């Protein structure tokens, strides 16, 4: 079916929690033996979530190479992402030694350091210009160049240099401050203006490594993220826009990382967001 009129026909019928159940009863189901080792305990946010070996991100350190980040490779869009957790107390250096060695322009975070009156990541990039962060384990420096402060979402220009060989990056830090604490936004209508100011820095563009995404577990927000950019991304490429299947979709990404999409209501939210964004675009 179209998308506008399915999404209707689910709204008068109330059956979103029987749609997502079929969804996750059909998702795929891949090892993930790495993440389970002893020695990655304290590398992982939640014990059940995980990268699938296949399509997990290695560090380029023969120690310990993992990180609980995973490759989504979309084949038809031409677009690929990194989806990652929150960074911990004790992986802040692993996520920035993952930006450097993919070559990513960019960091999308979805999510605030407190939520809830908990911590949902660490606090792993600096708040002042003249305070800048060293990570000893990796060998990395990070400085905070500039930082604009919007309504719904902040926009950081960072400095990260290899320490080893003196050679420096920019890096820009999208920052998405205004999801609320409690279910999804009522308007699609910030989260696709944010998502289109990403796109316009290059971030997402084929002559960089993947963007990294995250949220607390890199799974729920982070995936209506990817979610709505490849949908809408296939609906310019198509002949036929109408063809586009949200929930195929999905459950192509889900080959690459488990979960993606946590409720019912980040379903709901993932085609109200899509629908609306493909009148903007033309
Ligand atoms: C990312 C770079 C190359 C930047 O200095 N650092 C490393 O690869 C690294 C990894 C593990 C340990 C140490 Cl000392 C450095
Ligand atoms: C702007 C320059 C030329 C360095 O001055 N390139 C980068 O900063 C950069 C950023 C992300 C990834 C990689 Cl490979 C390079
Ligand atoms: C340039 C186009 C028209 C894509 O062809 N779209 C936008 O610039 C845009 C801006 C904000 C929100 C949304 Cl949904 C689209």
């Amino acid at each position: 079916m179209e998308m506008e009129k399915e999404f209707e026909q689910i709204d008068k019928s109330g059956s979103w929690a029987a749609i997502y159940q079929d969804i996750r009863h059909e998702a795929s189901d891949f090892p993930s033996r790495v993440a389970k080792l002893p020695k990655n305990k304290n590398r992982n946010r939640y014990r059940d979530v995980s990268p699938f070996d296949h399509s997990r991100i290695k560090l380029h350190q023969e120690d310990n190479d993992y990180i609980n980040a995973s490759l989504i490779k979309m084949e038809e869009a031409q677009r690929s992402y990194i989806l990652t957790q929150g960074p911990l107390p004790n992986t802040v250096g692993h996520f920035w030694e993952m930006v450097w060695e993919q070559k990513s322009r960019g960091v999308v975070m979805l999510n605030r350091v407190m939520e809830k009156g908990s911590l949902k990541c660490a606090q792993y990039w600096p708040q002042k210009e003249e305070k800048e962060m060293i990570f000893e384990d990796t060998n990395l420096k990070l400085t905070l160049i500039s930082e604009d402060i919007k309504s719904y979402y902040t926009v950081r220009q960072l400095e990260l240099e290899n320490l080893t060989t003196q050679e420096t990056r920019e890096i820009l830090h999208f920052h998405y401050t205004t999801w609320p604490d409690f279910g999804v936004p009522e308007s699609p209508a910030s989260f696709l203006n944010f998502l289109f100011k990403v796109r316009e820095s290059g971030s997402l563009s084929p002559e960089h490594g993947p963007v990294v995404v995250h949220c607390s577990a890199g799974i729920g927000r982070s995936g209506t993220f990817c979610l709505a950019d490849t949908c809408l991304l296939l609906m310019d490429k198509r002949k036929d826009p109408s063809s586009v299947d949200i929930k195929k979709v999905l459950l192509e990404m889900r080959k690459f990382r488990m979960g993606l999409i946590q409720t019912a209501d980040q379903l709901r939210f993932s085609y109200l967001a899509v629908i609306e964004g493909a009148k903007f675009i033309m």
